[PDB]
């Protein structure tokens, strides 16, 4: 068996391995699809230790399998032992792709062209997931993959849910898992994120950093993070607040001095006033009054792509770590042998 860095048993059909990165539950490789004679990305995922792993593996198999969209990642293949009791990894072979939006914005400055076709593509897939009913609920840079022609595709559904608004209320600083500087502020106060409004507010921070290669709300901790987004938008109308019936979540932002809005065009003296005209609605305080995904697609700063026969949607609308275990055992079944 293949080693690498770690046996990666992925043979006989994938060679030539080649280290990419460290995942979140093992290693990240290229490899030769021998059938298929293209270079391809394989997963090395080692879940079953633990039932949160589990989750999040069974979570993104089902619904990329499920999927099938131009911006959105899918499954070519998946590799595992053929028992149970011989399973203790399983590979996820993906397209190969050059690079991630995380990546890029490192060291890379995007042309306005670039940033309004990378916006459309995401927005596009997203208008695939919302319409199955599903939530994202951890859209960032690292989760949009891109290949050599700037083609994106988002990938790891790990966090996602089916939407359930009629059961989005909670308390005040309620904990949350989705990463911290892409929380919408509602979050903060009164939300679980089972909305489709809390991925708008996601992509509305990735325009901000594709604009300017940095973080629009880098909070440090879970409450700096809402402060860090009023610093922006400025403290929330009486209109705003009256929607926050949570008197201890309305009374902290009672309770804060006064803050101006700082005017987009401000914070981004270079970028094109249609593409602030746009951040602007998605990153609005109250989620009701936030654009959905598909008024986004028909917002004159995407005109130049525009056409929603074709912007496709989905058919139809889509635990012990044991337990979990034999659920991925039977879900990778159409792969084998
Ligand atoms: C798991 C995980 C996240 O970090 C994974 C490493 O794998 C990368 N990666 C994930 N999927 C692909 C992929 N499909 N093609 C190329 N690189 C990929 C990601 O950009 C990073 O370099």
């Amino acid at each position: 068996p293949e080693m690498v860095r770690q046996v990666f048993d992925v043979g006989p059909r994938y060679t030539n391995l080649s280290y990419i990165g460290e995942g979140a539950y093992g290693m990240v490789c290229s490899a030769y699809d021998n059938l298929n004679k293209v270079r391809v990305a394989i997963k090395k995922i080692s879940p079953f230790e633990h039932q949160t792993y589990c989750q999040r593996t069974l979570r993104e198999i089902k619904i990329l399998l499920r999927f099938r969209h131009e911006n959105i990642i899918g499954i070519n293949d998946i590799i595992r032992a053929p028992t149970i009791e011989q399973m203790k990894d399983v590979y996820i072979v993906q397209d190969l792709m050059e690079t991630d939006l995380y990546k890029l914005l490192k060291t890379q400055h995007l042309s306005n062209d670039h940033i309004c076709y990378f916006l459309y593509q995401i927005l596009r897939g997203l208008k695939y997931i919302h319409s199955a009913n599903v939530l994202h609920r951890d859209l960032k840079p690292s989760n949009l993959l891109l290949n050599t022609t700037c083609d994106l595709k988002i990938c790891d559904f790990g966090l996602a849910r089916v939407a359930d608004p009629d059961h989005d209320h909670t308390g005040f600083l309620t904990e949350y898992v989705a990463t911290r500087w892409y929380r919408a502020p509602e979050i903060m106060l009164n939300s679980k994120g089972y909305t489709k409004s809390i991925d708008i507010w996601s992509v509305g921070c990735i325009l901000a950093e594709m604009l300017s290669n940095r973080p629009i709300f880098p909070g440090k901790h879970y409450l700096d993070q809402l402060n860090h987004i009023l610093g922006i938008l400025g403290s929330p109308s009486q209109e705003d607040l009256n929607c926050i019936i949570n008197l201890k979540a309305r009374n902290y932002l009672l309770s804060l001095p006064h803050k101006n809005k700082v005017p987009w065009n401000r914070l981004f003296p270079n970028a094109d006033s249609k593409a602030l005209d746009l951040l602007d609605k998605m990153l609005t305080f109250n989620p009701h009054k936030r654009i959905e995904v598909e008024q986004a697609l028909a917002h004159p700063y995407l005109e130049q792509y525009y056409d929603p026969s074709d912007e496709p949607i989905a058919e139809a609308p889509f635990l012990p770590k044991e337990k979990l275990k034999e659920l991925i055992f039977e879900e990778t079944a159409r792969f084998q042998p």
